[PDB]
């Protein structure tokens, strides 16, 4: 009844530092000193080290992951297990040899790579040295890895991205202490958004300058939840097209268009928090944009006109322009405190397809998290988790809405394959079509894994 | 009887290896490697380690060059005397305390100071650790280096160069053997051109970035002497061509024109020599041609065709499409091979003038060498070198018509001020207008140096 395009791709999502674990590899990431420093920062002491057992158990896993239809597998690439020097980006040979294992196994079962270079794991040695992405020079070194992950592995690998979500890596880093270094600085803040977005540039200009095949692409993966404002009050609309500017089009624009948004750039320009920018960065960003787009989706955004007048002396944030709003009667995902809005995803496909050429892009991520899964055992040791189902039978029908209306929507990848390891969070909410008991890292389909490879199956549901 | 344009700068040139000496400086360049290494590749054991006592002597130095009419004085500051670290460009704090003693001193003599950036004095250790110019990480690295001497002395040098002829560089590092490494490397060269091109294009970028003044200009040093045919023959004016192409448009085309001249890619691209180069790069050397030129000549160039077929089975070299050509019946400087023609000086003139946009160039460079200037000596110590006090007259002529035609030619530039040290050579020819007596370090002005004085007051002769 609800069917989607013939080539629709069905995939998951994880990402290298929630995967693999740590096992022999050779740098601290900034999560990876984070536990190590402070463990008390992270559910029930569980950090990075082990994770999923990925590392370990990569071939059996993915048999798992193809049993549950899992067409295409999007994960990351560790800049801190791959390269041993950072400043040359000369080769770890374990490291090598473990991504060209995984790459290969993903195509003995069947699996389409899709392959990002960065998830929030940046080396915490360069963030010592330099401060990390506040550093041009960082983003140097970035490219130069980049570089070798397509000269290493794109022999066999079409799909890439830059980066998955830069915003949370601006977020967590320099705005509100999610992630380690966990500065707390707007004007710093700034120039990482610029940095990050420039990076990206450079990455797509090395990667077209190395592709042979005409199926190699490069995309970036970025959440582009609209920002509904509280009333149509006209403070209210207000503080909604700033958080707009700020949480979209900071990086959709330069990455699709080529161009940061100039109502945006008015307005940090006339609050003195403007990056540094070069002509010629400027024109690296410009001349490169991203081939596809990646949109991550989990629930809706919504803003209110801040407490008190931006104009009050006060550290620069962009929250100073607008606050999160709670709607009375949203429908709520309650142990997790996430509203339920499937109509979003319609809503972005239809500003993908009108305001930005209708690039090819893909779902990169939706998912539901859930705890206690142990809870919904049947007697054979299943997760019933129809909640997950469900969850997916709703978005996936505002998808088809927004596909129906002709956006160049081309994939869904469920946020995850199997429960990986979620930053502070670890393994308090659950989110694979596949468990994973932890203690002994023995993985199991759930429920929702055999009805998800039916989906893919009949195209449909 | 020959007069010049209000405002022309009458002036001086050198560079710093060649004049300082090594005191307490902290790197070697590949000349100081190759002394201290090889003394006997260098006339009379004589190397750089002294040089002209600049470094302890630059004060009195800089009152005899006044004395001679220097209005201006072009030198260079090394790599390797004002950076601790290369891969930051951070600071040796003597080094920046010379460099600023030096331009105080100047300005205090009312000379005004041409700060060029580099004179075939590559770190050693750059070359050691990643073949010196042919990495472009090794570009990086200069750019940073510019950018200190950028923001430690623009605020009172107006006038700035990126080069001394990177086609010495070139032809002495990678083909020729004059220069340590001594690498003889057709391939390598073109690539190693093709990288110092692209230095100096992101050296004006950066320049400009920074330049707070108007007056602030930043130019490139290089020699245009044309290639004149040994006769009309086909194989001749095939060998001129390639070899024009070759020795200057190499350089001034990107330098002037921001591409590279396609007739030379279109050959280098058939014989499996091209350089590496991105679109990025390319856009960079199209986007920031330099605002000036320098031009350096002493003797014309006669090419005709090559002894051998291109096609026959040899490494390539640039010298396979044209061998040099002595002309019967050539006015010659016998005591030191060159041959002397003032035209060529007019020729360039009007080159610049009718296919360069007619730049503001000048003569960087013009000089006539002797050796054995004690046989000249009247009974007060003085150099009667009238053979000098002619040479500059028959250019001037010449220069002076160039500019009757109209050519935006603003300055002549007499190498040298004082004899300085002309590597393998040493101190075997001197260009001075001032002696120096090398055993004692003592200065005194030749009868030359006197007529510069009256000539700058005059403005002609």
């Amino acid at each position: 009844m609800v069917e989607f395009p013939e080539g629709f791709v069905w995939g998951a999502a994880t990402s290298g530092p929630q995967t693999e674990g740590n096992f022999h590899k050779q740098h601290q990431n900034v999560f990876d000193y984070w536990f190590a420093t402070e463990p008390e920062q992270f559910d029930a002491g569980v950090g990075p080290d082990t994770a999923s057992n990925f590392y370990n158990d990569y071939d059996h896993d993915l048999a798992l992951m193809a049993q549950a239809g899992v067409q295409g597998l999007r994960t990351s690439i560790q800049w801190t297990r791959l390269i041993d020097d950072f400043e040359t980006a000369s080769l770890n040979a374990d490291g090598v040899a473990f991504y060209n294992h995984v790459i290969d196994s993903m195509l003995a079962h069947h699996i389409t790579p899709y392959i990002n270079l960065h998830h929030f794991d940046l080396p915490v040695a360069l963030y010592d040295k330099y401060h990390g992405w506040e550093s041009k020079h960082v983003v140097e070194l970035f490219v130069k890895f980049a570089e070798q992950c397509f000269k290493l592995f794109g022999d066999r690998v079409d799909h890439w991205y830059t980066f998955n979500e830069p915003k949370v890596v601006v977020d967590g880093q320099y705005l509100y202490g999610w992630h380690y270094p966990q500065v707390i600085n707007g004007p710093k803040a700034v120039q990482v958004a610029y940095n990050m977005n420039l990076a990206s540039a450079k990455t797509v200009a090395r990667f077209h300058e190395l592709s042979v095949r005409p199926e190699q692409q490069i995309g970036i993966i970025l959440n582009l939840t609209p920002a509904y404002a509280a009333s149509d009050d006209p403070a209210d609309l207000a503080a909604a097209e700033f958080a707009e500017l700020w949480s979209n089009n900071l990086f959709l624009d330069p990455a699709v268009l080529g161009h940061f948004p100039e109502k945006l750039v008015e307005r940090l320009t006339m609050d003195g928090v403007l990056w540094d920018a070069t002509p010629t960065e400027l024109a690296i960003i410009a001349a490169n944009p991203v081939d596809s787009l990646g949109v991550n989706y989990y629930h809706p955004f919504r803003v209110q006109r801040p407490d008190i007048s931006p104009k009050s002396l006060q550290p620069w944030m962009p929250d100073i322009y607008f606050k999160e709003y709670d709607m009375p009667g949203r429908m709520m995902n309650v142990d997790r405190g996430w509203e339920i809005y499937p109509q979003a995803m319609t809503d972005i496909a239809r500003n993908i397809q009108k305001n930005y050429g209708n690039i090819p892009w893909m779902i990169s991520e939706n998912g539901m998290g859930v705890a206690g899964e142990e809870r919904f055992l049947d007697k054979q040791g299943v997760v019933q988790d129809d909640y997950r189902i469900d969850f997916m039978k709703e978005h996936l029908t505002a998808l088809a809405k927004g596909i129906a209306a002709g956006s160049n929507c081309q994939g869904y990848f469920v946020w995850s394959g199997i429960d990986c390891w979620s930053w502070n969070h670890a393994y308090h909410n659950r989110y694979g079509l596949i468990r994973n008991d932890i203690h002994t890292q023995t993985k199991t389909l759930k429920k929702s894994a055999k009805w998800f490879a039916e989906l893919g199956e009949r195209n449909g549901f």
